[PDB]
């Protein structure tokens, strides 16, 4: 229904208040009776909403499902974000961001569902499972240099971490440069692009998939093994929108960190929540492929490894396994 | 008419030679009627084509217009260019360029008889005459290392002012960084920018606007003393189709060349055709500005620069006024 994402605004604004569905309908301007009807359809669509006879109606949970409406209340309390679109499913949020940032200055996530044609870096395909990951992509304006840039992900990366520990039991852990591990099981990886030349930056992109209740019979034999989800690892339920907000919270304050201090100041956060290290990394260069000790990681955010032909490396970046 | 970029197509394909209306009919599948048709509005549009009774017909001459049929043409020939959009009207070329290349991985151009919001560097109004000059955005896919992408700009130029040069009557220069200048008039400005992150680049997007045909009244009152088109330096009439081909071979023989080549090997050319020496220059850095002279360009295509304070300087870009 055309009101169904306003009639959830409101019950999502007037928590933990009942609100009559008189209130909803002056508010609406549209009848009792288009009220309760948007009420059950709400209710068939798993919503769970308390109505008592005569005070009205309170949103006590949602379904696993984005609702603009809801998004929308985030991004008006939201000083960073302009603005969302959520969707059902898509190709690929960081598709439609690097359509939707064209032309315009704003600051904006794209929230899907499922993706079709999920990418991960170097066009690697990403598992995009309907209802059972937040799959997102965040449009940001960084007034910054290039000697700068990079920082970002060290900076994002501490953000969804701590999202994403909030609500596990197990420790979890960064894999520089662009992946969140809880144990041995990728829960996260995201992915940076940039839309700039020499003169400055038009914007950045940062793809973000986080696995929040799947199974482990709900990811693919061939990344059963080092996938996993936050709800393996959370005695409770874990509540997307919960989530959703906590990560909100950590981006806003990591990206306004990145702009206002340098990266010495997270090294050693950083570094103490790596698990990269004491450990022999398999490194990727285009057709090359070597093995390292991740030593240290200096104050550029570069890592610094030890090949196995006793070389070191200062590595702005890189794509390294286990 | 449906038909008429296929008609006017056959026809350019077909030079120096005549084609019959009735070959034109079998060609398309449609009647000796809708083709001389279609004949009549191409004329009407200022396509000088002649017909003779028993002959048929030859295109003489296009107007000042872009043709998506000839542009076909183009590309269809082109090993470089797998497609193009040619539009009569548009916000900018460079904002549908970014908003095509999402998604694909095709190289390509974008035409436009005129612009409503050009843009060149740091947002700077670019003015984009209807019928008075080429407004065009090319999309190009290079597997290169950010250590090489700054060298495009500087082959490119070397590619805009030979095209250029072969319709002036006088010395076309080059203007470190993306500036192509005729005497003391800019002809010709362009703009890169990229889609990339550290694993790599997803495309570039030169946005080129190059003066055809402007009288010095169709300049603005703001700008006049400092712009200049082709044909204000052309005895003959510019035709705006020999150029554009005369354009692509030179952009995709330079492009080429930058793929292959250090930049070593055009330094000296690219020097000999440079007109920011010898000469005092204003460089705007953020609030700042000062002035300097170009002592030399380095193997990197970095600009040397003595500061009117005595400092030297290794820019990889700036923005500098004569
Ligand atoms: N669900 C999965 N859970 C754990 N492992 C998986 C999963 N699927 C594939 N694998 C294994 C290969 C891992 C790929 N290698 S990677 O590139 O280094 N890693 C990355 O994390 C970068 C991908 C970011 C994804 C976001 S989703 C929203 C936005 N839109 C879009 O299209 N992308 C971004
Ligand atoms: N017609 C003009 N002739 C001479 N001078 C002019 C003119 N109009 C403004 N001025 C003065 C200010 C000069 C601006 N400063 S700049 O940025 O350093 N110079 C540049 O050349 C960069 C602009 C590239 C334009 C292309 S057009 C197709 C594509 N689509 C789009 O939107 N842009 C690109």
């Amino acid at each position: 229904s055309k009101y169904s994402q306003d009639v959830l605004q409101l019950l999502y604004k007037n928590k933990p208040n009942y609100i009559s569905g008189q209130s909803i309908a002056e508010s609406l301007n549209i009848s009792r009776t288009a009220v309760k009807k948007v009420i059950d359809q709400l209710k068939l669509e798993g919503c769970k909403i308390d109505s008592v006879n005569h005070k009205g109606h309170l949103l006590q949970q949602l379904p696993d499902i984005w609702y603009q409406g809801i998004i929308d209340q985030y991004t008006k309390s939201s000083a960073l974000f302009d603005f969302s679109e959520v969707y059902d499913s898509i190709d690929s949020t960081q598709l439609a961001a690097k359509k939707s940032l064209v032309g315009n200055q704003s600051s904006f996530f794209i929230l899907s569902d499922e993706q079709t044609k999920g990418r991960g870096r170097f066009n690697r395909h990403w598992s995009s499972s309907k209802g059972q990951g937040l799959w997102m992509s965040v449009v940001l304006r960084p007034n910054v240099a290039f000697s700068m840039i990079s920082k970002f992900n060290l900076f994002i990366a501490l953000g969804i971490r701590d999202a994403i520990q909030h609500f596990s039991q197990d420790e979890v852990k960064v894999k520089w440069p662009n992946d969140i591990y809880i144990d041995n099981g990728k829960v996260c990886g995201f992915l940076t692009e940039m839309v700039a030349n020499n003169d400055g930056i038009e914007a950045i992109i940062c793809g973000i998939g986080i696995n929040l209740t799947q199974q482990l019979e709900n990811f693919d034999e061939s990344i059963r093994h080092r996938a996993t989800s936050i709800q393996l690892h959370d005695k409770n339920k874990l509540d997307r929108y919960q989530f959703l907000e906590r990560l909100l919270q950590e981006i806003e304050k990591r990206y306004n960190q990145f702009l206002t201090l340098p990266f010495s100041e997270i090294r050693e956060e950083y570094i103490a929540a790596s698990n990269i290290w004491n450990r022999t990394l398999l490194f990727t260069e285009n057709d090359k492929q070597f093995k390292g000790q991740a030593i240290d990681l200096d104050y550029d955010g570069y890592l610094i490894v030890r090949d196995e032909a006793g070389e070191s490396h200062r590595l702005i970046s890189a794509d390294i396994d286990f």
